[PDB]
């Protein structure tokens, strides 16, 4: 089945996880055109949702994702759960958010004390653990990039995303497991090298919303091997 994403930045592409992960799986997606990686930006996007779960099933999309952490979180994880139900309710289709996704990937994978590692300001942070605490996990700390660009997170490079989620872990170091938080970031090689080092698994925003989008769309379908142990 074709896996509908929407997706922050105004250009609309798959992320590019997919084709690493999935390369034989069919992906589309629909931009929102976030302007900046802050509440503030959120509200003036967050209505639309909607709107681009419908452009996606009018596509052909069988299942959609809003492939977005922090706009699936900022509001609390009721927020979360309604705005996923609305999304259902407006097209008919099984949806879900990277927020869900990396939730399920914590549990999956036994996490309950979490180190934070994340692309964003300490507000929506905040935010994130809050959410978190919510939905019965315990973060241990954070440490993150302070970034508010949106396209800018794909140009963070493999060292800074391997040193940044080792500082997290190292604050609390008795930690279940790292979240690595911000779908626009490039994760997939920094994920092993973590995970090789820490002897901990890591939940990466990106990953774990290709991860449960296919698990949504049923096929049973097996990732490609070396980005991590979510994946087996």
């Amino acid at each position: 089945p074709t896996i509908g994403m929407i997706v922050p930045p105004a250009a609309g592409l798959v992320p590019a996880d997919g084709a690493r992960l999935y390369p034989d799986l069919p992906f589309i997606a629909s931009g929102l055109g976030l302007g900046s990686v802050t509440p503030e930006g959120y509200d003036a996007v967050i209505e639309s949702v909607v709107d681009h779960a419908r452009r996606l099933q009018k596509q052909g999309a069988a299942v959609v994702s809003l492939m977005g952490t922090s706009l699936s979180f900022y509001r609390g994880a009721a927020f979360n759960a309604a705005l996923t139900v609305a999304m259902r309710e407006a097209t008919g289709l099984p949806c879900t958010t990277m927020s869900t996704a990396v939730l399920n990937g914590l549990r999956a994978l036994g996490v309950r004390r979490v180190a934070l590692a994340t692309a964003y300001i300490d507000d929506v942070n905040e935010r994130l653990a809050a959410f978190l605490a919510e939905e019965s996990l315990v973060p241990t700390g954070c440490r993150s990039l302070g970034i508010t660009g949106v396209e800018a997170m794909a140009r963070v490079d493999t060292a800074t995303l391997v040193d940044l989620c080792v500082r997290a872990f190292e604050a609390a170091p008795d930690s279940d497991g790292i979240l690595l938080s911000c779908g626009g970031l490039l994760t997939l090689d920094a994920i092993p090298e973590v995970e090789r080092r820490l002897g901990v698994p890591v939940v990466s925003s990106s990953p774990a919303g290709f991860w449960d989008a296919v698990r949504l769309a049923g096929g049973g379908a097996k990732a490609r091997p070396g980005y991590g142990r979510l994946f087996d």
